[PDB]
């Protein structure tokens, strides 16, 4: 459990989904460069994510577009990973009983969750917080 709740959200890996962030509307984006960030344009082709678990609650999110997995350094930066380690997982859980929250299993003793700044900027880890709409996400399909 992580020393964290189990509230888990409904839903499947089966497809691909966008991850919208309520925030600033952005939809999370993992550029070629390993750049993460957010944009609103609906047809950016590296919006496009796979999610996939590895134990119940546990999540990777792929760009499908180029394979890249979502992560978060040890400064608590977000990043694209060319290749799976231990901080691409994430804690994928509900919140307010309806959206989807990512916290860095890493570094989930600290509370460090994937969030979009209102202007599309990841945040890092220390600057997110339960109660922020930064980190509430949106699955949406494809």
């Amino acid at each position: 459990h992580h020393h964290h709740h189990f509230n888990l959200p409904p839903g499947n890996y089966k497809k691909p989904k966008l991850l919208y962030c309520s925030n600033g509307g952005h939809f999370l984006r993992i550029l070629p460069d390993g750049t993460v960030d957010g944009t609103r344009d609906r047809s950016d082709q590296h919006i496009q994510l796979q999610l996939s678990a590895e134990s119940v609650g546990e999540v990777y999110i792929k760009s499908t577009e180029t394979g890249q997995y979502l992560a978060m350094d040890t400064d608590g930066l977000v990043y694209g990973s060319q290749t799976p380690n231990e901080e691409c997982l994430f804690l994928e859980r509900l919140e307010e009983n309806h959206y989807n929250t990512y916290i860095s299993k890493k570094h989930a003793e600290k509370n460090w969750f994937l969030g979009l700044k209102k202007n599309g900027s990841c945040k890092r880890g220390p600057r997110t917080h339960y109660g922020q709409k930064a980190i509430l996400f949106l699955p949406l399909p494809v």
